[PDB]
């Protein structure tokens, strides 16, 4: 019995690399840039969007703000440690951010089932956790095939399990690679879900 | 850094369950049927198929020759025990065999990259092992995902190429999951390359 | 230029095919089960489901209430109807009704993205559309291979656009395979949306 | 009864665009390289490839041989006029081609399933058509999805079988989106199939 063609999640504590990133200062950052963004928060009720977001936005936000260039800079080493767990061959070209946005999840706030195309790895950088349930649903992208493959056992081990939920803490980072199928579960909690997501390109 | 959404790949010498299979015994059965199903032969020649199967002539094998029921109980524990490894809810009902079938490939012969519908478990005895070459390459089920993804180092771990090659010796029999895409690469010795396949599925 | 590996949307007036079953007489059967169910209702709190399903309450609808009879009948002829478009070959044995249960979602209801397993054709018929938007998301199948291929213009046919956003009236009945993805956006309308979903398997 | 997620055949003589291209100017020229490629000859020795190719050996073929260049000219029009049928939202880039290699491939020659990693339309003109056996079988990329559906008659309709055979003739040439899985069947006839396959990606 050998164990083959595995995904790889990625989760670990930002402070493990890079500079610090204060996580009280950063709350406040996500929020002085929602309250200023009067284009992100007219496109979000424009399209009955549950929260806000600065994906259709605002793009460069670390040259524009300098904690986020931080992040940035984190994230780097981050996600270069992990091309090494994964064993990228990838020339001289490291993996570069191509897209980074800012989420704030209210209650009843959720996220459809989606991947990221054009990218690498993928990953979310945690600001503020309430609640104590799942801030991350991840999908078997062998589901599709499995359809007459009988169900798993209730209790079986995480390797075998369908759906994988993530409860992470505040300053944590889960990077996976940008083909894994993930969906962002509703907040049950009253207070706000902030995160930061981004995509990591290569070429 | 977790590893996730696990293929598992059964290998292990058929000894180790059921009653005692004579490695001799088996080669010359095999032969023997081979020899005598002309109806087998004469689709292998109409089909222009490389070397021979019983696929399409045969059924019900263990019903007919005796050291084929003592293969298929041996196959029977071999499976339910692969099936406890991936922990399937299985209810009341076990997994039965519903396909099994003679291969005997010679000096060049292949078959193309496949999969098994309506079935949960598929599996390869090897009954002839000629030569230092393989009898399957599996393929990463992710593969077709992967189309932005760098390529894995040359010298990368096995649970993360997307392609897996097993040389087996003779009586061992590989079991997986029938969703799984595996190829039988060109014999390149002289001598047959004799191997018995079987499906499983669920009551 | 050929158009292959097509994927099927069966979209119909469930009038086509069976006896006459009266959409008033219907939307106020759902209702009166739903009352009375008082697993159902238990079980929808307790596991924080946005409305109300019987799928895991109420098993044999058809067998306790004269017009889901009427309503599986008609189901029958449409399924079967269907597997002649799909050019199936089932040899003697047609498709069966496996699973049937309702759905009543009201004002910020949805359904996550999912699929149905062991089953051949799923479906669902409409007994109450307020609203006028979209009462089925459908996603391509090969959305996770095309990670490199550039997205579609905003304006293209619908045989290529990766998501199909479904729009049936009062009666309507829509029928797919049941290996493709699709989902249930947002009730935007106040008022509740009730739907009968249900599962044919083959063997 | 609708048609959806359609995966697109491009199919049409060379000579629709493009400059003027001999045909047996073309299969001389193809014949004069790899006969002076001794590395390519010692690639295909080294690695016991069936035939020949020129993938591992040499690089910008239009760059050295005047023909090609006349060739690459016409295949640009030829992809640009798929993009346009696929309906490709492709911005200010255009589709440019990064790989281009020569297939020569003799009695009993095959090539294993397989795609085209990091590309957007991948294609194969065709320079040498002996015998009326298959050049092409392409395989459904919801092959897997389907383990619990029944086959397809045997005489069913074409967008709806899961393998596709094409016979091309001579100066013919494919294209397909490059996630799309296609096998090289086996040649039958004692003269060579020669081909020339190449990669477009996007800028
Ligand atoms: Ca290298
Ligand atoms: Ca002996
Ligand atoms: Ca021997
Ligand atoms: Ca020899
Ligand atoms: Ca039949
Ligand atoms: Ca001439
Ligand atoms: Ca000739
Ligand atoms: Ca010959
Ligand atoms: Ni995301
Ligand atoms: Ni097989
Ligand atoms: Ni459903
Ligand atoms: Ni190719």
């Amino acid at each position: 019995s050998l164990s083959l063609f595995v995904t790889r999640l990625y989760h670990a504590p930002l402070s493990d690399h890079g500079p610090a990133i204060d996580a009280e200062e950063m709350e406040s950052s996500c929020y002085a840039i929602a309250e200023d963004d009067e284009a992100g928060q007219g496109w979000c009720e424009e399209n009955g969007y549950p929260g806000y977001t600065s994906y259709a936005s605002l793009t460069d936000l670390p040259w524009r703000f300098p904690i986020f260039a931080d992040l940035v800079k984190s994230l780097d080493a981050h996600v270069a440690a992990f091309a090494e767990d994964l064993e990228f061959d990838l020339d001289g070209r490291a993996l570069e951010l191509e897209d980074l946005w800012i989420n704030i999840l209210p209650e009843g706030g959720s996220h459809a089932s989606h991947i990221h195309p054009h990218s690498v790895i993928s990953g979310t950088t945690y600001v503020s956790m309430p609640g104590g349930t799942s801030a991350l649903k991840l999908e078997d992208p062998r589901h599709a095939m499995m359809m007459a493959a009988p169900a798993r056992r209730k209790t079986a081990r995480d390797e075998l399990r369908q759906f994988i939920y993530v409860t992470p803490a505040v300053g944590d980072v889960l990077l996976w690679e940008s083909w894994l199928r993930h969906e962002v579960p509703m907040n049950m909690s009253e207070d706000d879900r902030i995160s930061v997501s981004f995509n990591y390109r290569w070429a």
